[PDB]
């Protein structure tokens, strides 16, 4: 698996609007919907958003999201999560991958 391409956190913001923003908030104390808030996600444990109801894959998945676990898991969720009920086929592009993970990373 060859490394992601550096990312750009502006063409992160356009890609999350386009396709997390369906689901999810960014905003920190944003509101829970579909998905969880996404503030401050990067590089802590999985499934501890409060107030959110998650798949009990996802509440024990165990899993810290740094970037390199988001690179595998935003390729294919449901194939690095079975039983996610996160319904998203995955970025597929690394750029994209990239970009996203870089915008993620400025959710403080
Ligand atoms: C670029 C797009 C997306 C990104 C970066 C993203 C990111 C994430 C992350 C990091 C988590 C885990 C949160 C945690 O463990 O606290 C998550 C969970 C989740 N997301 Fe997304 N997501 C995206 C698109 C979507 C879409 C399109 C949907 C719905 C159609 C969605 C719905 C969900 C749901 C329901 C969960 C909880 C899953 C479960 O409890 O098993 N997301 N997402």
């Amino acid at each position: 698996r060859a490394p992601l391409p550096p990312g750009d956190v502006e063409r992160g913001e356009k890609l999350f609007k386009g396709r997390a923003a369906q689901c999810h908030t960014a905003t920190k104390g944003g509101s829970n919907g579909v998905g969880p808030n996404l503030f401050g996600i990067v590089n802590r444990p999985s499934g501890k958003v409060e107030g959110f109801t998650y798949s009990k894959a996802n509440a024990e998945s165990g899993v810290i999201w740094t970037p390199e676990v988001l690179d595998v898991y935003l390729e294919n969720p449901k194939k690095f999560m079975p039983g996610t009920k996160m319904s998203f086929a995955g970025i597929k592009k690394p750029q994209e991958r990239a970009d996203v993970i870089a915008y993620l990373e400025t959710l403080k």
